[PDB]
């Protein structure tokens, strides 16, 4: 009971392994339902076991890659590989690659710098009103830390070389760094095998490869104009409406009608479709192609919109609550949101106001009619009925 | 358009005044509903304009001085005091002090070591099973780091000493180290100045000061045989029961009839109150006395067993889902947890699966029975039909 063992200072490194959850979500199995893509079955709202942590370093590294298409419109291209038999994982990007030069400040090459050095990021100016996801600075190299082995390839021919290196044991030690010279198209590729002991696991079991694989399929929804491989497969998404029909697509409410959807791409970054729900108010949002899975002001500034609208006509006939209103609602959001705000470095709520988004996201008055006539008044006024 | 000036490296203390949002919440003005604690009207529930940031500062103080309880169960008071004019805040606890002595790994002085490095912590050995709210090593730091002056001054008897050291300027300096020898009632006080810069406030005005009354009146509420005093006033909870009744004041529903509270302190851990709730779900929890807006698995594992119920019995009489039983349930829960896990260092959502909990909450049959004859079966029964 000596005071050196009671009071203890961490670095920067072993607080993170040590008190993982802030940083990558939940080391812990988890139970829940989740919409997943299941083979030979695709979009599918199941219950799956995984563990948050281990699907949250897949993430960083997959909206790094989707960053870049902000970064470099000429990018067309992100490659995803999954081999669970030796538990690999690969995420390759095209576009434009990562200086491949020595830090003139931090004294070492600029790859090396922001995947293996802590608080590195090109994120971190924000009189540059950016919509890329990356914010922090942790990211990568979260990945990198709860990895076994980590290697980053990147080309540039601007400077005319090609960067390759490995770290290992949870960032702990680097191989050697390969420089090459190079003069072709510009990629990134990211290579790791997750520390699947770090997450108490021996495998990618099929729950987590659904829930990556649906994950990928998020980004071929949520990006413009990038083509998204799955094991050397194209997916077959084209717009956030057709990767929004997948959930929808023969649905039918419990009495036996379809699921009645309305659609509007208000603007170039904000994208909505709006049908009903039977187990209270469901989001499924993205911002700068993040599953923000806990909602954020930007559900709320489109949600709000349609429920104020919704009570207004409840009023004229009939009492009725907001909260009445919204638990009809399933809403779908794909929104670009200017340097934004969330709770931690999950990024699953955007906590933004939406004075400060960059841009507005008023719906039009087409939408709005649609909307008060798919049936989420009935519902309400059968209610009041009673 | 350079290297260097495209890809940068921040120091910790950068990164955390740079990117305050994931360590204290938000540094921009939040507009919402709120539970405040106003000078002429009491516990009232009402729209708030107030920074997250410099609420969560505070807050890390506070939580810490309830930790002590914990560390000393000797430890009886708390007493907070705030005064606007001269931007200063004070939190001072008695029950044993922090050991003034060399670190003789960290070659610094405790209160030091603590106080003034990230990354330091007395709860960083999960081998102990802690139900302090302290987790992560960074709540004190926090507060200094977004302070313009930080002061420390905490007394050890067993070290016969007493200590007492500033920081300024956003944890940018410190000032000179005081030991004087000491043989009295040991106490910490940390008093500090918010650099009200940093959350583009003026001073600390109304909403605010309520909202920092409120969690005082939280933490008498929370807390076992801990007096909490506000500016030299006793803040009269005696309980969670209490506590709980200053939200509900006989006040009556939509009918008007008088609220209905169903309560049982199921064991040492946990104690739990149900009413019910005409805006939806209402959930107001504490998890070690951290105020747990966002909810958490201690919430569920308490209100899914209400649930469980009453959706047995609604099948009985007869299609529900457990979503419209729910909504009609506001509850109150004031658990005890051994290390807890949440989403962020302000833990307003606890993460922790409940077969770590270190105890159980199982509710008794006539708590259940008491839930099952309140309206909620009621108003479902007759929706269903
Ligand atoms: N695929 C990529 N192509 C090009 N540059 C990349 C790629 N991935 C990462 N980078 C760069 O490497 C930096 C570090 O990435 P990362 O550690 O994820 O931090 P971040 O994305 O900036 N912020 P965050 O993810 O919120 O912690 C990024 O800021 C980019 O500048
Ligand atoms: N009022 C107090 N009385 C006694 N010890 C205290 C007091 N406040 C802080 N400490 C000690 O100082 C340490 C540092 O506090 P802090 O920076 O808040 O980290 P923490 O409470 O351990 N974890 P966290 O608040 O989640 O970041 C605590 O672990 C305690 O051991
Ligand atoms: C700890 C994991 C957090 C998370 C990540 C994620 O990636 O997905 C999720 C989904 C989900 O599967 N989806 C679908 C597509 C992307 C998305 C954005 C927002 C909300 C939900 C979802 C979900 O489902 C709840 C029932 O609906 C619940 C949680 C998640
Ligand atoms: C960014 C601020 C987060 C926060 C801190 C806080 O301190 O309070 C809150 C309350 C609140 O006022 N209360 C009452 C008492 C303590 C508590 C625990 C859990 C939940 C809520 C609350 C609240 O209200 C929501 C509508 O009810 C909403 C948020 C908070
Ligand atoms: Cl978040
Ligand atoms: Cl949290
Ligand atoms: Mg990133
Ligand atoms: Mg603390």
């Amino acid at each position: 009971a000596s005071v050196e063992r009671i009071y203890q200072k961490k670095t920067q490194l072993e607080h993170i392994l040590l008190r993982p959850d802030t940083y990558i979500g939940s080391v812990e199995l988890v139970t829940q339902q989740m919409w997943v893509y299941d083979e030979d079955v695709g979009i599918n709202y199941r219950e799956v076991t995984f563990v948050p942590g281990l699907y949250k370093i897949f993430d960083e590294i997959l909206v790094n890659a989707a960053d870049n298409k902000q970064r470099d419109p000429k990018m067309s291209c992100i490659r995803v590989t999954i081999d669970p038999e030796n538990n690999l994982i690969s995420i390759w990007n095209n576009g434009k690659g990562i200086p491949v030069v020595e830090h003139k400040v931090e004294k070492m090459y600029v790859p090396a710098l922001i995947f293996g050095q802590l608080l590195t990021s090109s994120n971190y100016d924000d009189d540059e009103k950016k919509v890329t996801g990356g914010r922090n600075g942790y990211g990568a190299k979260l990945c990198n830390i709860f990895s076994t082995k980590f290697t980053v390839e990147t080309a540039s021919r601007e400077y005319k070389k090609m960067f390759k290196q490995t770290w290992m044991d949870n960032m702990g030690r680097a191989g050697e760094m390969e420089l090459k010279p190079f003069n072709g198209e510009d990629y990134t590729c990211i290579t790791f095998q997750p520390d699947l002991s770090k997450f108490k696991m021996q495998s990618l079991d099929k729950d987590i490869v659904a829930l990556m694989v649906r994950r990928a399929y998020d980004i071929a929804g949520s990006t413009k104009d990038v083509k998204v491989f799955l094991n050397g497969n194209k997916l077959p998404v084209k717009g956030f409406r057709s990767y929004v029909d997948m959930y929808l697509k023969d649905k039918l409410d419990e009495t036996g009608n379809s699921l009645k959807v309305i659609h509007e791409q208000v603007n170039h970054r904000w994208e909505v479709c709006l049908t009903m729900s039977e187990k209270g108010f469901q989001q499924i949002s993205f911002v700068n192609s993040i599953a923000t899975s806990k909602g954020g002001r930007h559900v709320d500034y489109v949600a709000d919109q349609i429920v104020t609208k919704l009570v207004d006509v409840v009023k004229k006939k009939n009492a009725v609550k907001a909260h009445q209103v919204k638990n009809h609602m399933w809403i779908f959001v794909n929104a670009l949101i200017e340097n934004p705000t969330f709770d931690s470095q999950t990024k699953e709520n955007m906590t933004l106001q939406p004075k400060s988004f960059g841009s507005t996201c008023q719906l039009s008055e087409k939408f709005i009619k649609a909307a008060i006539g798919c049936g989420i008044v009935e519902s309400i006024l059968n209610w009041v009925k009673f």
